[PDB]
Order: structure tokens, then C-alpha cells, then sequence
């Protein structure tokens, strides 16, 4: 009784292993979910190779919100004619059964399941290092003028590997993007990366991709998320527990500050106060990075003790930049055409 027996009780397509669309697709298997609706795997009979195809919610809110994501994607792909800043090119679109449908070429897995194959002991610093050159070098494509594009849901799954033994990257999932100055939420971000701006209710920009990326980042290299916040009140003591409270020139400017924060007489902030008798943080900027990291005692748990590619030089040049990615301050957080420069970068 839902979409005349095509769909189930949430919106989405009944996926059918062997299904054939249009007399073009043949539909191999389910190899994605989201929030969005699915994604599958399919052969295109007449351009005779592999492709993805996302299939959008039937559902009003969720087509509509991937009509911004093709027109971001086109939009993308257009000024990538080369197929080198690391996006996922969208072969084309289609309306069936009354879904929206995304086809993309065929990739291969994403860096949690990366992660999880290596049993979250963490991927080497080296590895590391060219996610996140290649990660930089896609958010200086995403900040030219003419695309201005805020990802908005960086994360681990939605990065994913060209070929799963091979170091190439693409981005995917501009679902919930937006341009500058064309933003449409205040609830955005996957909690874990989502950024002090966003739990602040301010306004935001592409800046808030480049925290998302620092948080990445350290997850690639320890094999666990940064900041495991369980709701936003969790996820901003745990932000504080690392980088201590936000710079007062912020919160006296978040409209969303009394929801984790209070201001003094002397007009400094805290953490609300607690019930008496409960200690749950860390008091504030005392679980260091420095520590997160392993920087001076062989890497994250002292896993990488004795191995190359993993020096007390390497990791300093590490941190630094996570921290310059993990500026409170939208404004002078650190930006991909200076990332890029950073010594953590050189040399090889
Ligand atoms: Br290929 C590919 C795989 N998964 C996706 N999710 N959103 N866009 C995507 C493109
Ligand atoms: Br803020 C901050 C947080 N963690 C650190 N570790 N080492 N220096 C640091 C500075
Ligand atoms: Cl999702
Ligand atoms: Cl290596
Ligand atoms: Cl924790």
C-alpha cells in the first residue's frame, strides 16, 4: 500500500537483486544506506560498465533536498573536467517508480570500512598524510569563488577509496550541502564532526568542513572518533575537554551558549554547573592532543612504537596542524590553501 507496492513502510525503494530499470540497469545489490534512501549497485547495459545508484526517498522533503545535491554535483563536476579535485562525478539522473536517481561511477569502500579492516588499530601517519593532503587540496577545489560549497556532512563514510588497496580518495554524499550565503539548516554536520559554530546556533561557513576534516583525521590515525559526543551537550563537553572553553568573543556572540555554557559577573564563561556530587569530564583543556596522539610515547595506545614514518618530528607536525584545523575561531581556522603549505605536507 506504499507507492503501489514498490516501497517500504520508510520512504524507500524495495531493492530486488536481478531487477532490470528501463531496459538499461541491471540491479545487483544493496551496497549503501543513509538517511537519503540507498544505494546500489548496477550494471548499465548501454555505456556496458559498473555504476552506483543512489535512490532518493519518495518523499517530498528528501527529493527536493537532492535536487541542491545535483545541482551542486553538476555544478562540481563542470569545473572538474579533469576529474582531479577528488569529488564524485554524477553520469546523470533519472526519475523511476517515482525516485529520484543518482548515477555515479562505481567506487570502492569508505574509510570506516578502511578503519574497520585494520580492527581500529588506526592507519600509519604516512596513510594519514595523503588522505588528508588529498582531503585539503578537495576543500580548495570546494572554495572557489564560482562553487563557494559547503560540504556540510564530512565523515569517514563519506569518503571513499578509488580501489580498496590504492591511496586515491573521492568525496561523496553532497546531500546536505549548500553554497555560501544559501544556507538552509541549523542542524548539521554527523554529531562527531560537527563543529562549535553548528552547537553554537551561529552562522556558518565553509569552515566548518575543515573541522570536520581535523576530527577525521585523528580518527584515521588512533582508529576512534575524537569527539564521541552521545548528544550536542555531550559533544561540546567533550570538544572542551581537548580544547578548553570557547573564546568569550564567541559565546558572547552564540545564541545556543546556555545551552553548555554560563557567563560570570566578570564576564568570563564556564560549563553550566553541574548536580552536586557528578563528575562526568575532564576539567577543561586537560585532555591533551598531545596524549590523543602519542606524540612523544610511540603513536596512539604507543601502537606505532619503533616503526618508520612515525617520528616525534612527524608527529609534532601533525598535531600542529590538527590544532590549526581545530581553531574555535571560523575565522582564523586554518584554511586549505595554507594547509596545504604546512610542513606536515613537505618533502618525499
Ligand atoms: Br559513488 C557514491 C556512493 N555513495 C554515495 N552517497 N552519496 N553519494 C554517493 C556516491
Ligand atoms: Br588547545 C591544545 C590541545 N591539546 C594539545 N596537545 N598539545 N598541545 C595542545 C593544545
Ligand atoms: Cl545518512
Ligand atoms: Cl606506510
Ligand atoms: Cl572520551
Amino acid at each position: 500500500v506504499y507507492n503501489d507496492g514498490y516501497d517500504d513502510d520508510n520512504y524507500d525503494y524495495i531493492v530486488k537483486n536481478g531487477e532490470k530499470w528501463m531496459d538499461r540497469y541491471e540491479i545487483d545489490s544493496l551496497i549503501g544506506k543513509g538517511s537519503f534512501g540507498q544505494v546500489v549497485k548496477a550494471y548499465d547495459r548501454v555505456e556496458q560498465e559498473w555504476v552506483a545508484i543512489k535512490i532518493i526517498k519518495n518523499k517530498k522533503a528528501f527529493l527536493n533536498q537532492a535536487q541542491i545535491e545535483v545541482r551542486l554535483l553538476e555544478l562540481m563536476n563542470k569545473h572538474d573536467t579533469e576529474m582531479k579535485y577528488y569529488i564524485v562525478h554524477l553520469k546523470r539522473h533519472f526519475m523511476f517508480r517515482n525516485h529520484l536517481c543518482l548515477v555515479f561511477e562505481m567506487l570502492s569502500y569508505n574509510l570506516y570500512d578502511l578503519l574497520r579492516n585494520t580492527n581500529f588499530r588506526g592507519v600509519s601517519l604516512n596513510l594519514t598524510r595523503k588522505f588528508a593532503q588529498q582531503m585539503c587540496t578537495a576543500l580548495l577545489f570546494l572554495a572557489t569563488p564560482e562553487l563557494s560549497i559547503i560540504h556540510c556532512d564530512l565523515k569517514p563514510e563519506n569518503i571513499l577509496l578509488c580501489n580498496p588497496k590504492r591511496s586515491a580518495i573521492k568525496i561523496v554524499d553532497f546531500g546536505s550541502s549548500c553554497q555560501l550565503g544559501q544556507r538552509i539548516y541549523q542542524y548539521i554536520q554527523s554529531r562527531f564532526y560537527r563543529s562549535p559554530e553548528v552547537l553554537l546556533g551561529m552562522p556558518y561557513d565553509l569552515a566548518i568542513d575543515m573541522w570536520s576534516l581535523g576530527c577525521i583525521l585523528v580518527e584515521m590515525h588512533t582508529g576512534e572518533p575524537l569527539f564521541s559526543g552521545a548528544n550536542e551537550v555531550d559533544q561540546m563537553n567533550k570538544i572542551v575537554e581537548v580544547l578548553g572553553i570557547p573564546p568569550a568573543h564567541i559565546l558572547d556572540q552564540a545564541p545556543k551558549a546556555r545551552k553548555f555554557f554560563e557567563k560570570l559577573p566578570d564576564g568570563t564563561w564556564n560549563l553550566k554547573k553541574t548536580k552536586d556530587g557528578k563528575r562526568e569530564y575532564k576539567p577543561p583543556g586537560t585532555r591533551k592532543l598531545h596524549n590523543i596522539l602519542g606524540v612523544e610515547t610511540g603513536g596512539p595506545g604507543g601502537r606505532r612504537a619503533g616503526e618508520s614514518g612515525h617520528t616525534v618530528a612527524d608527529y609534532l607536525k601533525f598535531k600542529d596542524l590538527i590544532l590549526r584545523m581545530l581553531d574555535y575561531d571560523p575565522k582564523t581556522r586554518i584554511q586549505p590553501y595554507y594547509a596545504l603549505q604546512h610542513s606536515f605536507f613537505k618533502k618525499t
